[PDB]
This record gives C-alpha cells, structure tokens and sequence, in this order.
C-alpha cells in the first residue's frame, strides 16, 4: 500500500497556470510518500525548484519521494490531494474567467498531464482521491502524534468551507466536533494585519518575532472592535465593505498608517504587533478553554499554517488545559499534503497508521553518497579549500567553542519551515554579539529576531521551563520561558521577554546533531547551541550539494561541515570556472520607456525571476551581452572572452546576481544521481 | 460660479499610482464645468490619453474645459470629487499596504499635486468638496432631466456605501427614500456574468447586445437560484464563498464552461446572455413597480452605470410604471463627476441648475477653426486627397445613397460612449448586408453585434413603436421596437428581436445632423441612416482632426467628412513622412527566456502599453531597432535609413502597429491651439 500524497498548483517549471498567478493560490508545493502507514519521504518543491513557498505543481519533489522509496510511478497505488475536487476547479475556473486566454484545463486532467509528461506515468482515474482540506491536515497532525486519542485542532487561513475545524480523534477515526466559517480565519486576520507592517505572505513568522519588542495595550482597545469573544467557544470577526483587508480601514480611520519598504519599525509598529499577536493569542485560547471542557480531552494535536506561531503554542503549553500536546513539523499545506495520502488510504480500503511518533522530519533527499560528495567537491575546487578530518564533528565543536559560525549540512533535509541539524547554521549560543554577527554579516537579514536554541534531551531542562504540559520539542514548535538564571549565558537565544523557540535534540532524533550539542557543552559548560537554517535572504532551506556550497561561498560563514568533510572558500575563488546556467523563471531583458517630447526613452537592461513576487536587478550592457550568449555549457570566463574577459567589475557583477540567485552558478556537470546506501 | 467636476484615480501619465493598477479602480476620469448652473463643457480623460476607460487623472481634460469655457483657473469657485474622501482614502491605503514602495500620498494631496503640476494651480483645501458617489449620479440625472419633481433612480456596481440609491428630487433638493447595500449590486453581478462569456470590464453592453439572440428559458432556473424577489421592493442576491464572482461557480457545477477569447459564441452563451439581462430586468422592473406606487412620482430619472443598459430602459419604456423617463448621456462615473461640481456648488452657497433638458452631448473640444483644419490636412497631403464641396452635407447624402460608408467630423465631440452625429460613423440603414460589413470589415467586431439608427424627428414615429412613457430619444438612451412593417426596410439597425437602441435628431439637438438625415431622406425614401461610433477596435472614440484622419485611414471607410471637407486615401500613401512618437504608456522590450538544457533562450521582440489590460505586439528585429532611434521629431523615412531604408515589409509591419495604436504616426507638427 503506496500512496502519494499532492499540494499546490499545477504551473509548469517556466509558466503559470495564468500569468503572474498569485503566491497565495495554493503555495507551499510538497509531495509526500506513504508505504504502509509511514512517511517514508517527503519534500517541498521549493527546495527543489528554488522558490520560496512556491505555487508550482511539485514534480521534482513526486520524482525524488519515488526515488527515496524505490518504487516506479507505476507502483503507486493511490494519490491524495489536499482540497475537494470541486473546490479547486471552483477556484481555476475564476481564474481561467479573469483570463480568458487561458486553456479550461481542470485539477484532474492538469494533475495526470503532469504526471504523464514528467514522469511517463499515466494515472487511471480511479487512483485520484481529493480530500477535505482539514480533513487532510488533521491527519497529518494526529497520526504522527504517537497519540491513541485527542482533541484535533485544525485552524489556517482557509479550507474549502472552513478556516477552523475540531476533531476528536480515536485510534483512525477522525470525527468532527466543530468548524469556524471563511469569514472567521485567523490565518486571515494575521495575514491582513501582516501587510500593515510593510511585509507579505510567508513574512508572518517576522511579525510574531518583533511582538515581544511592542506594547499591546496600546492598540488593545483598537484590536477590541474587531472581533468579540461569544459563548460556547464561539467568536466573531467584524468586517467591513471597503477592502478586503479587515484590519486597514480601522487603524487607517485612527492615524496608522503602513510600513513603507527600508523604513525602521517604530514603536507603533512594535506595539501593532504585540496586540495583533495577543488577539490571535486571546481568541484561540478561548476556542481551547471551551473544547478542552466540552470534550473532556488531556491531549491536544494542532495543526493548520496558525500553529507556526511558536508564541501561541507556547501560550497552550501553560495554560493547563492539557497534559500533552502535539505540533507535527510542517504544520502548514504541505502537511496538509501527507494527510491526503492517509485520507486516501482511507478512503479506499483500509488505513494504516505511524508505528510511534515522529521525531525527526529528516525526510528530504539527501546530499549523495560520499565517494559523490567527494567528487563533486572537487569539481568545486577552484573555489574551495577541503579538509577530511578524522572525526568531523570533534572537530566542529571545537570551531564552535573557539567562535567560528558554521554551516552543518548531512543526511536528508527537513522537512517544514525548520532547520533542524540536517540544514542548519551553527554556533556558539552565549555571545550576544552574536546575533548582529549573523542575522546581519553572514545571512543578511533584520536583528530584531533573535535565534533559536538547540539543547540536548539531558540538559534541557537544566536552562529552560519546558513544564506546563508534555510538548513535542524536537521541531521547535513550541516557544518556551528561559530560566532567569541563565538568560544571561544564553544572550545570542534569548528574547527582550526570555523566552527562546527551543529545539531539543535525542539520540532518537538526531545522533549526529545530538553528539554534536553534547560535545559542544563537555567543551564549553553549556551544551546549547544557535541553530538557523542554511539560506540566504534570496532562497528557501538549501537542498542538494551544489546547494550547501553555493550558499556557503556567498554568505560570510567560516566554515562549512557537509558530510565529514570541512569547506572553507580560497585565497581568491576563480568564478571563471562556474557555468552559468538559467532557472526556468530566468529572463533577461532590455527596456526602453517612453521618452521627454514623445522620443524612445531610457535604454536599461535588467535580469528578473518571472513569477509572482519574484525580484529583479539592473544589469550592465556588458553583462547584457555576456548573459545572452549563456548555453547552460560554457563557463563564465569562456563567455566573458565574448565581452573582453572576466575583469574584476564583470566577476563582482556576476558575484552579486549569484548572491540573489537570479541564475545557476555551478561547475560544469553535476553530482550525477543520487546514491544507494541502504 | 464656475465649478470644476472631477472623477478617476490619480495615475500620471507615463506610470500608475501602483503598478498595474487594475482598470477598476476608479475608472472614466473626466472632468466637468459648469456655469451658472450650466454645464459648458466636459470631456473623459479616454479621448485624450486614448486609454479606453482609463483611471489615469483626468489632467488634459481640465485644461480643455477650461480652454472651452475660456477660463484660468484661478476662476473655479470649486472643485468636486465623486467619492466621499475617507472612502477614496481607505482604498488608497488598501492599494499601499499590497505596494511597500508606494509613498502615503491620499487624495487630497494627490489632486493638489496634479492640478498644481499640471496646471500651475494652487487650489486651496478649502475649496475641494468631496461628495457620495450615488448623490453625484443623482444630481446628474436628475438637474439634466427639464423635470421639476422626479424618483430618481441611482443603480451602479458600487458607492461608498451602496449599490443603489433610491430619491425624491424636488426643485433642487434630493431627498433620499432608500437604499441598497454593497452585496446586492447589479452592477457586479451584469459585470460578473460578463466575465463567463470571455468578456471583461467595458464588455457588458455587449453582453447586452448578444441576449436578443438567446433563448431566456434555458437557464432561468439558474439564474432563480441567484436572486431571490421579497415584498415590498426588497431583493436578495445570494452569495458564496469560493471566488469572488457571483455566477461562476454555480454555472460551473451545472457544467457551464466560460468561453474562450477567439471562441465563437455557442448557443449556451447566448442563452446565458438572454438569462442574464432577463434576470436584471426583473429586478429592477421590481425595484421600480415599488418604488413609483409609493412615492407616487409620475417621473423617473435613471442614472448610474447600469442606466446604460439601453434593453432595461427600453423595457422601463414599456412598463407602463412611469409618464416619463429621463436618462442622461453619461450615465455612468463621468456623469457621477459632472454632478459631483452640482454638489460642491450647493455645500457652498446656492445651488443653480440647468433652465432646459439636456439636448445635445456636444460638450469637448472641437476639432479647430476652418484655416488651422485647412492647413493640417494639408500636412497630411503625401496620404490623402481632400475636396471641399460647396454643400458637403448635400454631397454626404448623396454618397450615403450610393452605398458609401462615411466617417462624420463636425465640432464638438459627444460626452458619453455614444456617438450621435459629432464622431460618427454613419451608412444607408436599409440592406442588411451593411451590418455584416461594418462589423466585419469596419469595426472589425462579432457579427451578433447590432447597428443603432439615427431617425429624424419628424419621421422616428414612422419607424420605431415610441408608445408608452415619454422617454428622451437624443442619446440612445431607450431601445424601441422597429415598427413590423418596416422592419424589411430597416434591414441594418432592425436587431434579431425587431427593437433597435434609436436615436431620435431634431434641428434642436442636432442641427447638422438632422440636415443629413433629412435630406438623406428626401433622396432614398428612407430618413434613417446607421450610426455607429467613430473608433476602431483599438481605441476610444476618435477626439482631434489627426485623430480623425488616422482612424480613417487605418479602418476600411470609403469617405471622411470632416468640417466641409471631403477626405479620401491617396491610392499609394507615403507614410515615410509621418513623424513617430511614442505614447506616455509605449514599451519596447527585448526579452530572453530559459531554454534547452538551461540556456538563454533566443531573443524576441515586443511593444506593449504599460497599463493593466494593454495590447502588446512582437516586432521584428529591424523595426525594434528603427522604434530605438525615435526621437519625437525625426520622420520615419529618415529613421528607416539606419536599417537601410523603409522597405514595404517595415511599411506594412508600421502599418499594422499604427492600427493597433501603439505608437502615434502623424505629420511634422500639430494644429496648434483652437
Ligand atoms: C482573486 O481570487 C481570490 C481571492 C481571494 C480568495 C479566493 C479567490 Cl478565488 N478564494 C479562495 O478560495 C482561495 C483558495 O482557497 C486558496 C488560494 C487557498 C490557499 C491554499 C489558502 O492558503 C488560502 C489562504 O489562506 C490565503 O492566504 C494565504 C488567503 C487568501 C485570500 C485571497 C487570495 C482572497
Ligand atoms: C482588491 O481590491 C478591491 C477589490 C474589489 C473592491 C474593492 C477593493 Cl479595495 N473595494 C472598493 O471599495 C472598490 C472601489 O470603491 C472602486 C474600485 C469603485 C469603482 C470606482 C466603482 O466603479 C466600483 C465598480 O463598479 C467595480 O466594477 C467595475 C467594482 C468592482 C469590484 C471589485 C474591484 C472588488
Ligand atoms: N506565525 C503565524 N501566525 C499566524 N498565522 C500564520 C502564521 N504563519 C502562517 N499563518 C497563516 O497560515 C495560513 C496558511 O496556512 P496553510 O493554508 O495551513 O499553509 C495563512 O493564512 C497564514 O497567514
Ligand atoms: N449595459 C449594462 N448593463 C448592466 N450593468 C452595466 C452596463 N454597463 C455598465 N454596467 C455596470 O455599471 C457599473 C459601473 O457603473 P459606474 O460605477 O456608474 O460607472 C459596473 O458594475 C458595470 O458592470
Ligand atoms: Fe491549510
Ligand atoms: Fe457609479
């Protein structure tokens, strides 16, 4: 019984369904693999594709999931996707009447063209099984618990007809309790006031990050007029007819007024914020106070794109309405994904169910065997200098110990939004110093967020107060207090209100990151670490090994440790060597506007990545002329020859495009396919 | 008491307040001045930017108001806007928190900007007066209507507040007796149902036009799930919460597909039509009974968006609710503008209106004085031949009767999107053949599409079943049956159904024209003529004599009369005299994609307008290089010598960019100021 489980759109690699899609129509593509009741593999298309939180239908990651599992396309015997049928060809026939241009090409035939033009598999109808939207979450969430029975909440921004939805769950039997209707959406509310602060979709982790720096009782009373805690668990979010946006006509009525891009947050900004984060905060508790009573239940399973926030689910953890509770690592739609895997399994025949509960969300492909990892390495000699230590993660804690930020990158990538020790940036938790240090230099990104902790399973409870209820810590799901004693030794992990999103490592979970922490600490006296996830401002969690290195050469770290072997970048890297290749999404441009008197106006040339949101750079006539000429096989100092030869201005222009990945740089060839090891 | 209506977004010319602005947001900017109660001139913004429909901020159009009342503006006592200034401001601020980079700039500062800018004006913040939308609409209608007391009915996609307004109107005070919220619009749902049909925003009066050919049975059960009819003149429309359409996924589920931009229209489609403008009249034919046998008014004046809607005036006509209907020219957001100055005008101080029913919709500029017209033609030499006839009205008739199609240039252009004699073009009504022929060879339109004729006064009884109200006939306002026994004889304009949208022309509305038909009529037998809207498909109505002269010789029109002069196409045109210039919205882009096995993909060529919605075109390599070089003042001959000289493959590929609008072809110079 092998069953795949689909999210997303259905946009090939260079196009959209319709042009300029939206981000939000269906995002966060994933394939998901299930044998027998276990997750076997699962990955998120961005990783693959290279494009934060993409929209695009997921046929790299189906491709590498059968690939992880051994199995033909032909072996699977059921595919699930994540929202009723009807639903989403509701939603593609509005957007084929907006753009009446586009082919009437519905989910099921767009599903089986994909699958039979990338795959050679041709999908017999009767295998296709589309799912209620937190039907499929709720699966996700509760099978992986390691829970016999629990109160299931499911709250996101929207299902087909609900944005929350309460299950009991007993052993397989999802039964309904309760739903919140469109209207009502907290994923919504958070969405919308998101936007305020000068961010967009998938900033919202950024927003719940700067509330601890604000105030929320000044605009408190603001909040107040837009939702009304009711009876029974009910509550009410009140709308208006002016835009859709529920929250900007109100504090536009009261002098906010919204972030603008480079602005600094001022102390408005910090407390919109807060309050924002404390109604979302004060409405769920008060769902969970009445279902917790109403059903009776001890144990909580959360799931839907809301339980990322880290703040409210700490908030669950001491409020004692329960004793245990669950948040699966990819709480948001590519969870959803599994769980139309399970859904279908269900559905036709029997289900089979996780033997205990899930640990480690290192379920990505992995790096490649080492006599690959080796030989890749090589190809990127030009660039690298590349030691093989006797044992490399002695060796990196003690690099850790003596200051140096790492990049760890092993095994099979994680699944979710976090990095978890198969992905990550490393180092020292203790200096303060060290978050300017890396949230700027290295990685280039905003200081007001401070990072997160990884601890092990035996000291955890030695620097933080993981009391309350029993959470599932491994994911990070759950933001907990700092033990005021050692707040100040943990400065680089430690919030402005002492709390710190807490990942706690076991040998169950991770044994090399868990060695790795362990020895850290026997070396140091505190066996916490400072855990990001390797990417750049520019790019999701970095996947294959040409991945990890281009991401190491353009960023500040020191050192990099992928799979035993230590990288550091040479005197003066030769970029000549790299072929330049183009994304699918790549386009290279000349310009020319209108002009003073009617004339053709200013000639510009720019590079752009062609997807909703996607950025954009000016580029030289000489770049102009060098990128056309790009064949996906000659190098760059070959075709710089066409320009005059790779000067020091052309290298650090190229440089900087290399950095916001408007193309592929990499040595010629690749690491071929992917190894068997077991 | 000079005052300023204004109405549109605050878009420059060359770029949008966000990019891609949505061509909803605000569209149909004009401007508006009236004096004295009198409105004296008043243009939409589309005529002279060329955008159809266009947001953009309707700066040329004050400054040819002014010119035409001959006003500075320094003289304006006021200036109106046609939304409340929180309403306006709240959507702007909506539209800057989707665009970070957007500066905070609200209405107020943006209207001051631009007129300051444009115009050299300093207006003061005192003397800028905001107005709800459905009032602007109200005193539009109504004040134009000669009509003392009057229901006037307000029905658009959206105010502020409301979808309709209902009002009692007495001497000059509206008194508001009901309304209709948001989610009940009309508007949206004729807009939404358009969309199924392959349409968009601006289509909906072909919507309208394509119903007559539908059969309203087969999907009125389906549009009865839509709509709900209560007691007492209340309605329902019945939402959903899928996608932000009202119609579509109803219709989807039955297994309605919508139609495809080049597909023909199935029977399905026009059944939908049929159903779609069958539902919207039982509406608002409900609103109405109620309305008129409470408030006892006797007159009606519609206004709004959905007042263009010619088949529900038409059946209004007929209903016998009312003694006499009045709808106005510009009905929809520019007429909103015009009544908007009506408003400023009575929140300070006094309120004075028009004396007569608005006749005429001869209210923008004009197309120049006799010599300065002489003489641009005659910069136009190397392309046409031109005679000037002793009587070219005589001359016209006389063409018309030998199966000529005629473009017809005289003074000042019509207010509103009909055209009634000032940018017409004009044909014999009689064979059915010319229908088939402007809509295929001329506009270059759907052949469902029909043709409205222009009657004169004294015969339109002869012709059209008028009976009924009183409704006023000189805008085009009503559709009327065309009397059985002339339907054989009206073969053109007699649409499927035996009504045509009339237009009724009198000595008063229209002198010259009435002259043309008359006399059209002493010759043939027959004082009818076609008269359709003097505009290609690529374009809003032809505004200036080069406008003119470029939709005649890029559609196929056998003759231009245009202010006396007989304008006809030389056999070979010489258009390597024609300067090229660029258009504020013109792009030209080289652009490379991925290709195989990851490369740069080859180049390809495009002109395209930066406005949401606007057409783009590939080029070839030698004309993307030629368009490099222009330089606003250069000919094209001249710039075609750097690509080794304008061959006839760059003529004939600069001819069909010209058609489609996307760069401006005209002689050296300009006609100068009128
Ligand atoms: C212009 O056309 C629109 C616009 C909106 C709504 C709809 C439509 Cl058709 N109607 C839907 O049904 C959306 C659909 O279900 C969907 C994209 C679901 C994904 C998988 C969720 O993630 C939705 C969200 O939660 C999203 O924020 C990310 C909120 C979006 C609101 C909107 C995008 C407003
Ligand atoms: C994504 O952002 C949106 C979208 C919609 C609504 C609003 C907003 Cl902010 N909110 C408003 O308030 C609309 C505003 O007042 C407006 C543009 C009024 C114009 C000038 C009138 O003409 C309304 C119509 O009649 C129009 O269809 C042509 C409505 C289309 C529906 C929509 C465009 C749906
Ligand atoms: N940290 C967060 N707090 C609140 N809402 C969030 C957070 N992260 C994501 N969401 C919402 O979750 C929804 C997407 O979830 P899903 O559809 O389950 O992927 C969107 O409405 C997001 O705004
Ligand atoms: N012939 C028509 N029938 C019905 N509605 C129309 C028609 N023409 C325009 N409208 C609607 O009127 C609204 C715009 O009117 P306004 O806002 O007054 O310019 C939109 O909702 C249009 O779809
Ligand atoms: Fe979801
Ligand atoms: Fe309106």
């Amino acid at each position: 019984m092998l069953v795949l489980g689909l999210n997303g759109n259905f946009s090939a690699a260079d196009t959209d369904v319709v042009p300029q899609l939206g981000e939000v129509f269906f995002h966060d593509s994933a394939a998901s693999l299930i044998r027998d009741g276990e997750l076997v593999a699962a990955v998120e298309e961005e990783r693959l594709n290279r494009i934060k939180k993409t929209t695009k239908f997921p046929l790299n990651a189906v491709r590498e999931c059968l690939a992880l599992a051994g199995a033909r396309p032909e072996d699977v015997d059921a595919v699930g996707y994540y929202f009723p049928e009807n639903h989403i060809d509701t939603v593609l026939n509005h957007l084929y009447t907006e753009y009446p241009r586009a082919p009437l090409r519905y989910s099921r035939e767009l599903i089986r063209q994909r699958l039979k033009e990338g795959l050679g598999w041709d999908l017999p109808d009767e295998k296709l099984v589309y799912v209620p939207h937190h039907e499929a979450h709720a699966y996700s969430s509760y099978l992986h618990s390691g829970m016999d029975s629990a109160l299931v909440l499911v709250l996101d921004g929207r299902g087909e007809l609900h944005s929350g939805t309460v299950y009991r769950a007993e052993g397989t039997r999802l039964e309904k309790l309760a739903d919140y209707p469109v209207p009502k959406s907290l994923g919504g509310l958070y969405l919308n006031a998101t936007y305020l602060l000068g961010y967009g979709f998938g900033d919202e982790y950024k927003v719940m990050g700067l509330a601890p720096w604000g105030n929320p009782e000044t605009y408190r009373d603001t909040f107040a007029k837009l939702y009304t805690l009711q009876d029974n668990g009910e509550y009410e979010l009140h709308g208006n007819i002016m835009v859709p946006n529920l929250v900007s006509p109100l504090f536009y009525a009261e002098g906010f007024r919204p972030r603008r891009k480079g602005e600094p947050f001022t102390q408005a900004h910090r407390d919109f914020a807060a309050a924002l984060q404390e109604t979302v905060e004060k409405i769920v508790l008060h769902i969970l106070e009445y279902w917790a009573k109403t059903s009776g239940h001890s144990r909580l399973c959360f799931g839907g794109g809301v339980a990322h926030n880290s703040s409210l689910n700490g908030l669950i953890l001491k409020s004692g309405l329960f004793d245990e509770v669950f948040v699966h690592p990819a709480s948001h739609d590519a969870g959803a994904g599994e769980g139309a895997a399970y859904a279908a399994a269900a559905s036709l025949g029997t289900l089979e169910r996780p033997g205990k509960r899930l640990l480690s969300a290192s379920l990505g492909p992995a790096l490649g065997g080492r006599e690959q990892i080796r030989a890749r390495l090589a190809d990127w000699a030009p660039l690298i200098d590349v030691e093989f230590p006797d044992d490399a993660v002695e060796t990196a804690a003690g690099l850790l110990a003596e200051g140096q930020v790492l990049g760890w990158a092993y095994g099979r990538s994680e699944f979710g939004p976090r990095a978890l020790g198969h992905r990550s940036i490393v180092a020292d938790a203790r200096p303060e110093e060290n978050r300017t240090r890396i949230n700027a230099m290295v990685k280039k990104r905003e200081g007001f967020r401070p990072f997160a902790p990884v601890v092990t399973a035996e000291a955890a409870r030695d620097y933080f107060d993981l009391s309350g209820a029993d959470g599932n810590h491994e994911f990070m799901s759950f933001v907990v207090p700092v033990l005021p004693e050692r707040r100040t030794e943990l400065g680089a992990v430690t919030h402005v209100d002492g709390t710190a999103r807490v990942q706690v490592v076991s040998a169950e979970s991770g044994e090399r990151f868990h060695r790795l922490v362990r020895r850290f600490g026997e070396l140091t006296g505190t066996p916490v670490l400072l855990n990001t996830s390797f990417n750049n401002n520019a790019e999701p969690i970095v996947q294959s090994l040409d991945d990890v290195v281009t991401s190491f050469l353009t960023t500040d770290l020191d050192v990099l440790v992928v799979e035993d072997c230590l990288v550091r970048g040479k005197a003066s890297p030769d970029l000549g060597v790299l072929v330049p290749r183009f994304r699918p999404v790549t386009r290279l441009v000349e310009r020319r506007t209108a002009g003073p008197d009617a004339s053709a106006g200013a000639k510009t040339h720019e590079i752009h990545l062609d997807y909703d949101g996607g950025p954009s750079a000016k580029v030289s006539p000489e770049l102009y002329e060098l990128l056309g000429a790009v064949d996906g096989t000659t190098t760059l100092g070959d075709l710089a020859k066409t320009v005059g030869g790779l000067s020091d201005a052309l290298a650090t222009e190229v440089f900087a495009l290399w950095e916001q990945r408007f193309l592929t740089l990499a040595p010629a060839g690749d690491i071929g396919p992917l190894a068997d090891d077991g």
